[PDB]
C-alpha cells in the first residue's frame, strides 16, 4: 500500500547534525492514566527532529520493511503538488497540524484509495470530518501526545504578556536600559482572574500550572467538571462564555475547532472582555476572528494577544497578526517541541501497526470510524 | 531633614497619562504570614508608575508636610553627579536596585549626615554593608515586597529558554514560518530536573510554581527546609551547589549577593553543569562570572541563559551579555512591575514613618542596625 506523509521542511540550515542536549525525559503516562504510545518499536532516538521532511517520523524502515511505499513531502498546496498528485493512490495520509495537508471534500473525492487519515499530533480540523464520514474514512490523532507541551506554552505566554517580556528583551538588543519604558505596561500575574475556554487535557493542565501563581481560576465548558476537581483547584464555573470573559483579566482558549467554536471570539465577545484583558489562543486560529483581534489591540480593549495558531497555515508574509501591537506570537510550534515529537511519532507508528495488523486503533485515538464521529471525536467534536 | 532619592528616568515617551488596565489586585499578606506594608496612608493609587523621577515613590507631599526636603534625581554615576553633590547633606538616602545609587565606602565617608539607607525593593548589596556597619548607618529594605514578582519572572524565563520562545517570535516578525528552525532547539519542561540556589522568599515561590509542571525539584541552601515542606513539594536537598548542578537540567539562582555568593557561577562551577543546561539568574548579576557565562554559551555547555540582573547597572551599551548567543535577558525589571512598585513604595513610606516617629523599623526590613548585621541581614547575608 502507499502511505502519503506530509511534513514541514528541514531547517534552512539543513537537517540538524547535533542537538543542544543529550536526551529528553522519558514519559510513560499522561495525567489521568492514559499510557504513552505503545508501538512495537521505534526507529529514532527521542529528542531528534522527526516532524521535518528528513525526519520522516521514523517510519521509512518499518513501512518499507512491510513492502509498502512511503512518500514524504512538504509540498502540499495546488493540483501540481506532490501531495495532490500522489493523493489518488494513497491508502493512508499522515500530516501534522503545524504544516497540515488539508483534506477538503474535493481532495477526499479525488482520493479513491484513501482509507486512513492520521493526524500526527492533536486536532483533526484540517480534515473535512463530514466528507470523511461520507467516504468510510477512519480519522485518528495521537490524543494527549502534546497536550502538556501546549499548557507550558500557554503559561509562558500569559506571563510574557502580563509582565511585558518581549519589549523589555528588545530594549536589551537595542543597547538600552529604559526601566520605565519596560514597566509602564508590566504587571504581576498574582491574584489576577484567569479563565479558560474548555477544561480538557490542555485546559486542565493549564489550570493546574496556574494554581500556585495564586490566581483566581475560572472556566467555561459544555460539560461541568467534577465538583471535587473544582474544589481542589478553586475553580468557578460559568455556563456562558460571555459571563467568564466579563470577570477575567486573562483568558486562555483551549477548545478544538469545529462549528461550535468557529469565530467564537468575534468583535462582539471580545468587546465584552475587561478593558486591557490578555487573550491567549493556542487552540486554533479561526476560534478568534482575525480582524477583531487586530482592532481590539489597537483600541486597548485587549492589552495583549499571544498564541501559536493561525489561519491559514502557513500564515502569509502579510498576515496582520504579525504586525498588530502588543502581541507575543510564535508560529505553530508548541505541539511540535522535540519532546512532543517523540510521542506523536511513536503514536503514529502505533496507529500504523494496528492498521496493518487488523487490530483496533485505540478508542481514544479515534475521531471518525465507520461513518460516525467516534471515540474522542464523539466527545470533543461537532460536525 | 533632607531625603536624597535616586530613581530611574520617566519613559522616553513621557510620564504615562494612562495605563493598560484600571486597577491592580489588592495584595494583602505574603505566603507564610508577613503582612503587606502598613504606612499610615499612601499618596498614590496602586498601579501608577512610582519608581521613575516623576513618581517619587509618592513621597513628596508626605515628606514636605513634615518640613523635610525631598531631592529626587536619576543622575548617579561618579564624583560628578547630582547624587554625589547632594550626598554630604542628606540624612536619608533611598534608591532602588533597578537604578541603584551605589553607597561605596568612599561615598559613605563623604555622606557626613547619612544615618538611614533605604532599599526601595529587595537586596542592599549596592550598599557597602561593612562601611555602613563601621559608620553606624542603618540599612533597611522592603523584604518580600517583590519576591513573588521575581518568581513569576523566573518561571517565565525558564519556559522561554527551554521552549525557544524568543527566536520563534522573531520568525513571526521577520515574516517567516520556519517550524523546524524554531523547534530544532525546543523542548518541554515536563520531567526535567530543576534546581534552585537558595529557597528563601523567591526560591520557595519558584519551587511552588514549578511543582505542577511535573519537574523533579532540587535545592541547595546553607540550611534545610522543614521535612514537611520538602515532602509536600518533592524536594531533593543537596549539601553543595556542585552536587546539585551535576544532575540539573535547569538551574535558578535566588540567593543574595554577599561574600558567600560572589562569583559563584564561574568557569569551574559552570563546567560541572550538564551539557546543554539552562541557567536563570534573577538574583544579582555578579553571582555569575560575566565572561564565564558568555564562554559557556558560545561553547554550548549552557544551552541558554536568562535573567534580568547585570553588573554594573545600568549596563553599558557594549556589555557582552547583550550579544551573547541563546539568551533571553531583560533589563532589571522583574522587581519593579507596577504591582511590585505599589508595595515597596508603601513599605518605603512605612520605614520612613517609623524613622521620623522614633518607632522601630520592622525586624524583617532590617539589614544593618546598631553597628552589625541585623534582622534579615543577619539571616541572609554575611560580611
Ligand atoms: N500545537 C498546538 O498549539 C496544539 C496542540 C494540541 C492541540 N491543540 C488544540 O487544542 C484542542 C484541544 O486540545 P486537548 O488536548 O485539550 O483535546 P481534548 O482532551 O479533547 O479537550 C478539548 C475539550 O474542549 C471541550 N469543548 C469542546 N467543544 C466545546 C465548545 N463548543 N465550547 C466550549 N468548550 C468545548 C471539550 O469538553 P466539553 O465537552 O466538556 O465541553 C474538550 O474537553 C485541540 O483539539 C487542538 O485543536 C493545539
Ligand atoms: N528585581 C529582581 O530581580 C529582584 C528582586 C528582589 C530580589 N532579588 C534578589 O534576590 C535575592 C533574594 O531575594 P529573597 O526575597 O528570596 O530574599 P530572602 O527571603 O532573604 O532569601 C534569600 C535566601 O538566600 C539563602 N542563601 C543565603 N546565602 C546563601 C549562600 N551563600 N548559598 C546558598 N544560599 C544562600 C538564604 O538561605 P540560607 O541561610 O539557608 O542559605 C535566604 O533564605 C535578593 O537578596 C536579591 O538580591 C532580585
Amino acid at each position: 500500500a502507499k502511505i502519503l506523509c506530509v511534513l514541514y521542511d528541514d531547517p534552512i540550515t539543513g537537517y540538524p547534525k547535533s542537538y543542544a542536549r543529550a536526551d529528553v525525559p522519558k514519559i510513560d503516562h499522561y495525567p489521568g492514566g492514559q499510557t504513552a504510545p505503545t508501538p512495537k518499536q521505534i526507529d529514532f532516538t527521542p529528542g531528534e527532529l522527526l516532524g521535518s521532511v528528513s525526519g520522516e517520523l521514523g517510519l521509512r524502515k518499518y513501512l518499507e520493511g512491510l513492502g509498502h511505499t512511503l512518500v514524504v513531502t512538504s509540498d502540499k498546496e495546488g493540483e501540481d503538488s506532490v501531495f495532490e498528485r500522489e493523493l489518488p493512490d494513497a491508502e493512508i495520509v499522515i500530516s501534522q497540524p503545524f504544516w497540515p495537508a488539508y483534506l477538503t471534500p474535493e481532495r477526499i473525492a479525488k482520493a479513491k484509495k484513501l482509507k486512513l487519515a492520521v493526524t500526527a499530533g492533536i486536532g483533526s480540523d484540517h480534515v473535512d470530518l463530514e466528507a470523511a464520514i461520507k467516504n468510510g474514512i477512519t480519522v485518528a490523532e495521537v490524543t494527549y501526545s502534546n497536550s502538556i507541551s501546549v499548557s507550558e506554552h500557554v503559561v509562558m505566554m500569559i506571563l510574557s504578556l502580563v509582565r511585558n517580556y518581549i519589549p523589555s528583551y528588545q530594549w536589551v538588543i537595542k543597547g538600552g536600559w529604559n526601566i520605565a519604558d519596560c514597566v509602564e505596561r508590566s504587571y504581576d500575574l498574582e491574584a489576577m482572574h484567569v479563565g479558560t475556554v474548555a477544561a480538557g487535557r490542555i485546559g486542565l493542565a493549564v489550570l493546574k500550572r496556574l494554581k500556585p501563581f495564586d490566581v483566581k481560576l475560572h472556566y467555561f465548558a459544555r460539560h461541568r467538571l467534577p465538583e471535587s476537581v473544582e474544589n481542589e483547584l478553586g475553580l468557578t464555573y460559568h455556563p456562558s462564555v460571555e459571563d467568564m470573559v466579563k470577570v477575567c483579566d486573562v483568558v486562555t482558549i483551549n477548545a478544538p475547532l469545529h462549528p461550535g467554536t468557529l469565530d467564537l471570539f468575534n468583535d462582539e465577545l471580545i468587546s465584552k472582555m475587561k478593558r486591557g484583558a490578555y487573550l491567549v489562543n493556542t487552540a486554533r486560529g479561526k476560534i478568534c476572528n482575525r480582524d477583531a483581534v487586530v482592532r481590539a489591540l489597537e483600541s486597548g480593549q485587549l492589552a495583549g494577544y499571544a498564541g501559536d495558531v493561525w489561519f491559514p497555515q502557513p500564515a502569509p508574509k502579510d498576515h496582520p497578526w504579525r504586525t498588530m501591537p502588543h502581541h507575543g506570537m510564535t508560529p505553530h510550534i508548541s505541539g511540535t517541541s522535540l519532546s512532543a515529537q517523540a510521542r506523536y511519532a511513536a503514536g503514529t507508528r502505533e496507529i500504523l501497526e494496528c492498521w496493518f495488523e487488523e487490530r483496533p486503533i485505540r478508542e481514544e485515538y479515534l475521531i471518525v470510524d465507520g461513518g460516525k464521529l467516534a471515540g474522542t471525536g464523539a466527545h470533543s467534536y461537532t460536525v
